[PDB]
C-alpha cells in the first residue's frame, strides 16, 4: 500500500504494463467513470491529486500517464473507478 | 467546440488517434498534472465530469479511455494541462 486515506486507497497493479504502474481506487462505490455524478466532484479531484503525489514519491519526475478505462472498448476488466499510473519507461503514442 | 464553459474548453485532437479523440483543457494556466496544488481540486473534478459528459455526447457508450501525459516519459507534446479522450474502436493494452 503506497498510500490510504478515508476517501481513497493506492497500490501496485498487479500486472504491471511499466517498471512502476499504480492504481489509486476510490473507497466509495463508483462503477466506472461515465456513471460519476455531481456529488463526485471533490472526490474525483482529490484522486487525481493523490495520483500525482504518490508518483512524484514513486520517482516519477520524468513523467508518466494516468489512465482511467470505461467499458469494454476502453478495456475496463473490473466495474469499479480506479486510475492507472505509469512511469518509469517511454510511453508509448498512441496510448493503446 | 464540443463544449465551453468559464473553466473550460472541449475540442477536437488535430492528430486524431481514434475515432473519436477529443481534449478537455482547462482554461486557468496547469502546465501540467504533476503540477497542479490543492487550490486546483475542484477544478479537477470538473475537468473529469466534462469528459464524461463529452463522452456521452459524442456515442461512446460501449467504452473509452481517458489519458493525462506528464512530461517527457508521458509523451507530453504541449505544456499545458489536457484530458484526451479516445473512443469508437477498441482500445488496447497497455495503454501506450
Amino acid at each position: 500500500i503506497l498510500y490510504e486515506d478515508q476517501q481513497c486507497l493506492v497500490f501496485r497493479d498487479v500486472a504491471p504494463q511499466a517498471p512502476v504502474h499504480f492504481l489509486v481506487i476510490p473507497k466509495k462505490p463508483i462503477p466506472r467513470i461515465s456513471q460519476a455524478e455531481e456529488e463526485d466532484q471533490q472526490l474525483l479531484g482529490h484522486l487525481l491529486l493523490v495520483a500525482k503525489q504518490t508518483a512524484k514519491a514513486e520517482g516519477l519526475g520524468d513523467g508518466y500517464r494516468l489512465v482511467i478505462n470505461d467499458g469494454k472498448l476502453g478495456a475496463q476488466s473490473v466495474y469499479h473507478l480506479h486510475i492507472h499510473v505509469l512511469g518509469g519507461r517511454q510511453l508509448q503514442w498512441p496510448p493503446g
